[PDB]
């Protein structure tokens, strides 16, 4: 299995999306040895090593090059330690909501580029191709993300002729890939209290069944409350959009 | 640049190969993807110009996507993308002390499960939501029906989990400028560039009415969220209070 032109010329290189966290490093890990571990992926960008704690950061060229380095070097033995290679979180990512119509990735990137250099901008799209009203804007550095978050909350940032300001907020970063493995679970007393009963269906008649059926009725109660608010919001937004 | 190296041939490694030439054959598909090892199912809509091919691992599909995307093939440029999962489920109201292995073990009673993830926040805590990926639609259908009829309990705490179809959202491709239809309403909306509403204009007054309405939506949502959390507390305290049954 060989490759070479592992690049997409349209998008930038050495962004935060290609920065890898490397844990469980040997005590005397050097910056040159760290680069030599990743030298097969071409030249690396920013490399930091905290030699005491045994962790480090390395910035590869492209995102797909880092995904190859992750699955190849994760859990790899190196002088008595199993290396932990994960993708670092993005330090300057923003969530954009209330997007108007006819907004693309390029327009979203062009719009927020006035606050600083932008690495990536996405208009989140459903399974059928239409936008969901939400988007992602990733800046190269924290100051550009701080400026975009402050100005868009104070003033009204308009992307199109439609004078509805977009809402900017920090990206709620959720890990739906690594999750919570069994070895990372806290094995305490409340652990074994819940783990006493295996996964099962509640037997009709027991205390579990009656208590769970009240939860199902309560969850259905929550759905009726939320869906009532959703219809109230739509009628309120159609009221403002009606007047001129 | 040499590579060497878990469940194999899951839906996570199925690639959509679109914009195919008319005379595309099945052995030609396995010829382009032959450097990535032996492949699984190779479907070809031999009249619509698209198809699917499943590779061994997710990594072998990640590498194959960037190499064979926009590759010339008899006058046409290929469009290689990851196919969507046809049997993914969202599990909400997860109890505490639930791991990825426990979630996979639990829902395996409905059929073959490929992957199960307990969604975790940025601080290492479970968000209460989870993902369950079955190998096929029938297994996901049984999990959805059974968990809505009866109460499926994963731990000792008698709170049933909620199983709903996965709402698949694309935050990688997004919406490029090419896909936007260049109609008259498009140009009408693009007359004004991205800008801040300057005070005094008509768009500034109308925009302030929107920020006021958005704030009212924030208070309405937070009022419901407090009414839901406290109502759940009115039920969680009745656990051991009513456990004195017999
Ligand atoms: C989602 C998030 O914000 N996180 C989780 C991931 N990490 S980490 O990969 O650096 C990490 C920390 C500790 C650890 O031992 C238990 C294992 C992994 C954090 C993160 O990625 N922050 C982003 C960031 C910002 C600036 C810099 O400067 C180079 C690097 C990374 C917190
Ligand atoms: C998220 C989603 O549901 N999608 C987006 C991805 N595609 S596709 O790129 O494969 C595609 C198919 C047909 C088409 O019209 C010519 C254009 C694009 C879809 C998808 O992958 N669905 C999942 C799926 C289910 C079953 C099978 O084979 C049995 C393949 C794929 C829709």
């Amino acid at each position: 299995i060989d490759l070479k032109n592992f690049r997409k010329p349209g998008e930038k290189t050495f962004t935060q999306r290609s920065r890898l966290f490397v844990g469980n490093l040997p005590p005397d890990i050097t910056e040159e040895e760290m680069r030599k571990l990743f030298e097969k992926y071409g030249k690396a960008g920013e490399v930091f090593i905290h030699k005491d704690k045994g962790f480090g950061f390395i910035r590869l060229e492209t995102r797909t090059l880092a995904e190859i380095a992750k699955v190849e070097l994760d859990n790899m033995p190196l002088r008595g330690k199993q290396l932990r290679v994960r993708f670092a979180c993005h330090s300057a990512s923003l969530t954009v909501r209330n997007l108007p119509q006819y907004v693309s990735n390029e327009l979203l990137e062009e719009a927020f580029s006035v606050f600083g250099q932008v690495e990536r901008a996405v208009v989140i799209v459903d399974d059928r191709g239409r936008p969901s009203g939400k988007g992602i804007v990733e800046f190269s550095g924290k100051p550009a993300a701080r400026k975009a978050l402050d100005r868009c909350s104070e003033g009204s940032f308009l992307l199109t002729t439609f004078p509805r300001p977009v809402t900017v907020e920090p990206m709620d970063q959720l890990d739906d890939e690594e999750g919570l493995p069994e070895k990372l679970v806290i094995k305490n007393q409340q652990f074994h209290k819940e783990r006493e009963q295996p996964p099962r269906f509640a037997q009709p008649g027991s205390f579990e069944y009656e208590y769970a059926m009240r939860w199902k009725a309560l969850i259905e109660m929550e759905k009726q409350q939320q869906d009532q608010v959703d219809r109230n919001i739509k009628e309120a937004r159609e009221k403002l959009e009606m007047e001129m």
